[PDB]
């Protein structure tokens, strides 16, 4: 585990884990600190991969942060998990609810009936 | 020591001391200067690094500053570890008399009490 | 254990733990219960000795009282101990907090800083 | 050096510098305490003797007091010394003052004068 705070090119601060192993470098779970107390975001809020590698010639400033910002960003990345296994919990449980109630009504049904729901369902 | 003031890529004026060894520079208790009188502000608030490594690709123009702007930097850069030694020092006075007090007030106490608060303690 | 209220030459009702070794009269946790339910309030508010030692020559009667007043007295007395347990706790963690929070903004400073801090400390 | 609040059987608490010698107790620099923070008051503000003698007879507990009632008592009793002494210097320097003044206006006298004087005190 490595947390080090930098500053791109482009201006902006990205916090998370690092890895420097042949000039660019590899990004975890990065940040963006938003100055304002502290305000974090999702850097690459359109991308769901776990690792992000970037050019070390794109970087200006590569630094350790202090121990309040690191605080802050545990605190942050778990609940943001936290959040994430409840709401698999709640789709889950919607899931098999709709899916047992559906068995339900699709079972009180007729021959005639059963055939053209297969037809429709085929078209 | 060497103060020399230096404009970022980004479009910044940073002021503080410089040290140039193998075209990668390291710059030590850097200010931004915003222009508005001077006004100084902190160029890294969320490191307590003391020296910031950045590359000369990213810099414009180093040049040395008059001296105004010397001695607005030097009281500034004195005012800061002034204020800083005397919060010391009020911290560290509260602590003792809060562990003072405390101390005070966990003295009068029951056996049976003792046993409770190091188990509640344990816990 | 022995719970036995007594009413003084005052004009006073003291109840708490009693015991009467050679005449004079060892008393701990006393209180005095002021008449409007029941109201209990510290007798020494100005002591933290456990034991308090009075002569029965300065005692007007000494009773044994009824359940419903020893409850309220053991109700009191623990809930008087749980507060105090509760509070030496939160004094604690405070204490802890401070500390560990002084110690980062210390960590964070130059050698001439140091030596000044040293230098007023002795001071 | 000895320090123990005692209550009296008029129903006061007496805090100052105790001595139990044969029953009869001396007490010095005693102060009442007024319920209501702390507030004291001289116990016998008539007289200027710096002991007074009592009987262990008309006491009825005498224990030892918190620490923050001693730091207080401490602080008070310092307190009134230091404006006694400031009293002491105004009123010499006053005397000094009037003294001085008064002799350089005696100095110029007639004789007649200084006869009539003398006559007027001697009367
Ligand atoms: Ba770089
Ligand atoms: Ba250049
Ligand atoms: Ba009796
Ligand atoms: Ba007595």
């Amino acid at each position: 585990k490595n947390i080090k705070i930098m500053r791109l090119v482009t201006g902006e601060d990205i916090i998370g884990n690092i890895s420097e192993s042949q000039g660019l470098i590899t990004i975890k779970k990065a940040f963006v600190i938003i100055p304002m107390q502290l305000v974090l975001s999702p850097w690459q809020p359109y991308t769901d991969d776990k690792e992000i590698v970037i050019d070390d010639s794109e970087v200006i400033t590569i630094t350790s942060p202090k121990d309040d910002i690191i605080k802050s960003y545990e605190s942050h990345t778990r609940v943001l998990e936290n959040k994430q296994v409840e709401e698999i919990l709640r789709l889950e449980k919607e899931i098999e609810d709709l899916q047992r109630m559906k068995e339900q009504q699709e079972l009180s049904l007729t021959e005639a009936s059963l055939q053209k729901l297969q037809e429709r369902r085929d078209q």
